[PDB]
């Protein structure tokens, strides 16, 4: 089997992405994003505490003749950026691009923190990390491509992010006409269960390449790309009037420069990021400040390949008894 889904940016800046997800019989369409960097399937629910939705689509198990409590089962996660959910758990059926899972777990969101409550767009999270992660208990729970893999005709999923544009996740195939040249497959650890890597290098704009490594993760449910400090100042050096704000978060730089572009090794395969792929926009409304879409990793303890870098390459998670990732130009 397979399955394709188109997946849309939330808002102008390509701050998350959702891709739509039946869940029950009969269906319900929840718009989940799509997060290979965590690996619970949960949305926003009927028991979600009412005063913690604000208008996100929520799944009602009681109107799902496939719904199951899995009795006795909860989950609680809390993510990189102190966002939190917890609640209960059932399993249903769960179609992603016509791709079908029966008894996927779903998680019912009981509680959601105040940055879930106020993304509208988003109706929950799709985990696609290693399920090693997932944190249902007192039974571990499998992620849909984990449940998904042995019926697929090919054990991988592929991200297609689109710059200020929808994009495409597909489920057991590659498609050849998505990407140019070849794909370039690396290494991957699963020992923190994340689709961990190393890149061999990068370049600033028109500059020489690096060759150093860089171990990080391929995370679509994190908007930016996080680096190591050195990396990200010799980056944002190249910008007159870019500087790191503490009252901010992060680097900044003036509205009214034109961004270089930013080139990461895949082994000796190159992607480039191109310069607009990294403004982010005003860092609040009418500011001529812009907020940097290259920001350090030094506070998180982990480098993060999020959507900026994944945007500019035809990525391919291929979920083998030996995983792999594979990077294209596109
Ligand atoms: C999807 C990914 N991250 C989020 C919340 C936490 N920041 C907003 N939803
Ligand atoms: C909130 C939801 N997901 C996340 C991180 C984990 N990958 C992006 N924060």
């Amino acid at each position: 089997s397979t399955g394709s889904a188109t997946t849309t940016p939330i808002d102008s800046l390509d701050d998350a992405y959702i891709t739509p997800v039946q869940i029950g019989t009969p269906a319900q369409t929840l718009n989940l994003d799509f997060d290979t960097g965590s690996s619970d399937l949960w949305v926003f629910s009927s028991e979600t505490t009412a005063s913690e939705v604000d208008g996100q689509t929520i799944y009602t198990p009681s109107k799902s003749t496939t719904a199951k409590l899995l009795s006795g089962a909860t989950w609680s996660i809390s993510y990189g950026d102190g966002s939190s959910s917890s609640g209960d758990v059932y399993t249903d059926t769960v179609s992603v691009g016509g791709l079908t899972v029966t008894g996927q777990a779903v998680e019912s969101a009981k509680k959601v923190s105040s940055s879930f409550t106020e993304d509208s767009t988003i109706d929950g999270l799709l985990g696609l990390a290693f399920s090693t992660l997932n944190t249902v208990s007192p039974t571990q729970q499998k992620t849909f491509f984990d449940n998904a893999k042995a019926s697929l005709d090919s054990p991988v999923f592929t991200a297609d992010l689109g710059y200020h544009a929808p994009g495409t996740y597909n489920f057991g195939f590659i498609d050849t006409t998505a990407y140019t040249g070849s794909i370039t497959y690396t290494a991957v650890s699963t020992k923190q269960g994340f689709w961990e890597w190393t890149s061999t290098g990068y370049a600033v704009g028109s500059g020489t390449f690096k060759s150093t490594s860089i171990d990080g993760i391929a995370d679509t449910g994190t908007t930016l790309l996080y680096l190591p400090a050195t990396v990200v100042s010799a980056y944002w050096a190249q910008v007159s009037g870019a500087k790191s704000s503490s009252s901010v978060g992060g680097y900044v730089f003036p509205c009214s420069a034109t961004l270089p572009s930013f080139t990461f090794g895949v082994g000796s395969a190159r992607i480039v990021i191109p310069g607009d792929y990294i403004d982010f926009g005003p860092i609040s409304t009418g500011s001529s400040s812009c907020f940097g879409g290259i920001q350090s990793s030094a506070g998180i303890g982990i480098n993060i390949f999020g959507d900026v870098a994944l945007k500019a390459a035809f990525v391919v998670f291929n979920g083998a008894t030996t995983p792999t990732l594979g990077f294209a130009s596109k």
